[PDB]
């Protein structure tokens, strides 16, 4: 369910973004998201969230490896 769980790692990429940068941007919704098979799958997302009520356009980088509980959001900026 692709589409399901591109837009899980979408809320996750903007959520870890909030508690790493101390913002609170909100999720609207995923735009583009391009998956890479590495060691583990990289995601490469286009995501638009609100700050301060602008909705807002943000490209994400993110790590997962499937076969354990882990996720890591590698690079978070506007476009």
């Amino acid at each position: 369910e692709n589409s399901l769980e591109i837009e899980e790692l979408a809320r996750f990429a903007v959520d870890e973004h909030n508690k790493k940068e101390n913002a609170l941007l909100e999720f609207v919704r995923v735009v583009k998201a391009k998956e890479q098979v590495v060691a583990g799958t990289m995601y490469y997302l286009t995501l638009e969230a609100k700050d301060g009520g602008k909705k807002k356009l943000y490209e994400a980088k993110v790590w997962v490896k499937p076969w354990e509980n882990f996720k890591e959001l590698q690079e978070f900026k506007p476009v």
